[PDB]
């Protein structure tokens, strides 16, 4: 399993999440947050499966690109387990 | 060691932070995060040495746990270092 | 690649930024969290290539260390890949 972090441009958030929910995504975490003379951006951070990542990873430069300056970046990070908190389910039954 | 990075529900926030103080947490971060549209939810981190883990796990599932949905999830994430500011201290010596 | 995650006292953000930059960071997220009956801080995350970390290190402890308690912590995270989203560019030439 991976974390996939995200900061993208705020006017962005509508289109990527939507575009990760069309490709399956369940759940994601989204944080206001600032960065480069700060300048608003917002953070998104989805956990899933290894197999999945690249298309995540793709699916997010399609849709947050402009192609001008500022547009952000992805960090992957390894995750070396999942925890649902209503069931106690883990890894593969969590995500 | 390992940060445990948690999203619960906000008003599960003051339980779950008095049932890690009293099994000896030293320390966590929150942020105002919203998650799945997008309802609002706490984050906490809280780095912890590797034998901690499951119990913090444990204390937060338990704590947190509603049974309906939405009540979050938990990530286990690998920290290679740790460092105290005030002192410079690292490691085991920082956590 | 590794994330370097800091937890710093709100008033040394400027000084910790200004710092950072000096020493040619590029890029830098910051989010308002609170820690420990919580005070409010400063979280800043920056992602750099193996070989800067301790420079990175050394240089926050430096610039936000008081002596006093609350100084806070770094923590040093893996990071497995990282993507421009701009241009489609990776590791070391999304850094
Ligand atoms: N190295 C980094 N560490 C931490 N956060 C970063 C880093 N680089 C970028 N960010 C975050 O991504 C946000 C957007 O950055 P940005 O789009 O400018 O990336 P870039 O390297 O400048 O590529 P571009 O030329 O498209 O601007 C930054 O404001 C910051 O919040
Ligand atoms: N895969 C994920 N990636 C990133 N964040 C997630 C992910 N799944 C859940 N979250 C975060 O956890 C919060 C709570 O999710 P939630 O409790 O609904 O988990 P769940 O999978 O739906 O299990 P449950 O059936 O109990 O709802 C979400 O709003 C989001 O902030
Ligand atoms: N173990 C931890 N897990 C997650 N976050 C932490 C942890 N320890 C500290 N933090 C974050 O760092 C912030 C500042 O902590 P702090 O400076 O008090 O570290 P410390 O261990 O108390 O050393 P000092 O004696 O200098 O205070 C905390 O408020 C919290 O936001
Ligand atoms: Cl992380």
């Amino acid at each position: 399993m991976k974390k996939i972090e995200a900061i993208i441009k705020p006017f962005k958030l509508d289109e990527v999440k939507d575009a990760l929910v069309e490709i399956g995504i369940g759940g994601m975490t989204v944080t206001e947050v600032k960065g480069f003379d700060f300048l608003p951006k917002v953070k998104i951070e989805v956990v899933v499966r290894d197999e999945d990542v690249e298309k995540v990873v793709e699916t997010i430069v399609k849709t947050a690109q402009t192609g001008r300056v500022g547009d952000g970046k992805i960090f992957i990070i390894p995750v070396e387990d999942v925890i649902r908190i209503r069931t106690g389910e883990r890894g593969e039954q969590a995500i």
